[PDB]
């Protein structure tokens, strides 16, 4: 189990970032990355993408909300992080999900 | 739907999509029918012209790659050659994905 999750469910959130070409890559960070998760565990993904809006992030949530994942999935858009603590957590411990 | 969670739909709905050559992909067997339960088999018939052997490997394997508890069963429509099958196929079949 990569990250803890099954292979079926890395491919069907793999598969809703296919869909937009805008997204350059897709970074997993959080526990996921880190080794630490649990059962439990949210998965913490952050796209980069200089096109990406918030019409596309609102599209991609809602995709992702549909597939009925037992875990939950926060997405984020590199380029709107305000937070330096986050920003250099993703940078430093970020993990290479999907790219274009 | 078909006793099947939302995501594995979408995830064999993902390999589909990734090929062309595929026009539909008919979800026949135990489900699409009442008799299914958890454990039956994903029983899916592909629905093309220029789709071959090679291709059908391919998307196999693809499918390997998603360790699917349950076991998936991918012919052909222009391959199948028996006439029971095909007919029970257009009878109960029911439209997975479409390009």
């Amino acid at each position: 189990h990569l990250y803890g999750l099954p292979s079926h469910a890395i491919e069907a959130l793999k598969c809703v970032f296919k869909e937009y070409s805008q997204i350059d890559n897709a970074i997993l960070y959080g526990s996921r990355a880190k080794g630490t998760y649990h059962q439990g565990s949210d998965i913490d993904m952050c796209l980069t993408g200089n096109l990406l809006g918030i019409t596309e992030l609102l599209a991609i949530e809602n995709k992702i909300d549909d597939l009925l994942l037992p875990w939950k999935v926060d997405i984020s858009l590199k380029h709107t992080i305000d937070n330096p603590d986050l920003l250099e957590h993703i940078e430093r411990a970020g993990i290479l999900f999907y790219t274009k």
